[PDB]
């Protein structure tokens, strides 16, 4: 029914046109996106269980022309593999080119492209801070409400190589085991406080070694001793995350137990901020691709 092949080429048509250009699919199109990639997200884990060679990216944020510089760098599907950790929408000018190139590239390499939920592919957030507003003006809240739908199904964390833990926000004080998540229900939105909330919105916290206080005003930080105990009991080497703008768009934290990874470059066009993607290739060996500020 729906043709993804034309989708794609409409959407990376754009490639050195002016930044910003937008590219205006069909209503049915972009249903049809949320409704497959949904059918796909609910068909495979809810924690993903993946092999390097992978190429991890961070917050998106609506940069579209940031994003099409990613896969120009590390190459466009399916050259490359690619693991998304969340936050495709809001802030930037172009959600809707962006979360549509990533549901196509999941419907058409639904094996060796994958995305996870961040904290702004929840209705509540997505509602304020840019997404619906995007598509009260392009399109319609009928619409905005479908993606939410989508959203809702996504998959919420995922191991490399049985070493690399990823998810969106961080750990959390109810996370004892892996099972806790396989078991996490679909579809959900994330209505209470718990491991769904904090495993999309905590954040590790260089002073404390245990469990602090987040700013957000929701979940928790999480210290260099919580990050230790959760990798040994789980035979884990690393943890990386997103959720957090940083300068260098990555950053260690935790003692290097952890990186967080960021890809917007100039988040919110006020910060000089660089993005980053890191590349893990099959000797599970780490290197980071910065996107500067262009
Ligand atoms: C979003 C957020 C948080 O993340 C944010 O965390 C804080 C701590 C660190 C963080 C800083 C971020 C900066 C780098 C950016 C840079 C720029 C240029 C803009 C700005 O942008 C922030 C929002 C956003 C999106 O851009 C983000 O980057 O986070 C708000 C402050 C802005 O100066 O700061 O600011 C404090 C303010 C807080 O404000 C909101 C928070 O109130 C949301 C609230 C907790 C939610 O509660 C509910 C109910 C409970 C369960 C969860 O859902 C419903 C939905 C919503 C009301
Ligand atoms: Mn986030
Ligand atoms: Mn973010």
């Amino acid at each position: 029914k729906l043709n993804i092949d034309s989708i794609i080429q409409r959407l990376l048509e754009v490639r050195g046109s002016k930044p910003g250009k937008n590219v205006q699919l069909q209503e049915n199109e972009i249903r049809g996106l949320c409704l497959k990639s949904r059918e796909i997200f609910l068909s495979q884990p809810i924690l993903l269980e993946l092999e390097a060679p992978l190429k991890i990216c961070g917050d998106i944020h609506g940069q579209y022309y940031d994003l099409l510089r990613l896969f120009e760098y590390g190459g466009f599907p399916p050259e490359s593999n690619y693991l998304f950790l969340g936050d495709y929408v809001d802030r930037g000018k172009q959600s809707l080119e962006t979360i549509c190139l990533l549901l196509a590239y999941k419907i058409k390499y639904p094996e060796n492209f994958f995305l996870l939920r961040g904290n702004h592919e929840c209705a509540s957030i997505n509602r304020i801070y840019g997404f619906y507003d995007e598509c009260k003006r392009r399109y319609n809240i009928k619409l905005w409400k479908t993606f939410t739908d989508c959203f809702n199904c996504l998959p919420i964390a995922a191991i490399v190589d049985e070493k690399i833990f990823c998810c969106h926000g961080g750990l959390s004080p109810d996370l004892q085991s892996m099972e806790q998540i396989r078991r996490i229900m679909r579809p959900t939105d994330v209505p209470d406080q718990g491991l769904l909330c904090d495993l999309l919105w905590s954040d590790p916290d260089k002073d404390v070694l245990g469990w602090g206080e987040n700013d957000r005003g929701v979940s928790f930080t999480f210290g260099a001793e919580v990050v230790a105990k959760f990798l040994h009991k789980h035979d884990l080497d690393l943890i990386c995350r997103a959720h957090q703008v940083v300068e260098d768009g990555y950053e260690f934290f935790a003692k290097r137990q952890l990186v967080t990874l960021f890809s917007a470059p100039n988040y919110c066009g006020e910060f000089d901020n660089a993005g980053a993607m890191m590349s893990v290739d099959e000797t599970l060996m780490c290197s980071f691709q910065i996107l500067k500020p262009a």
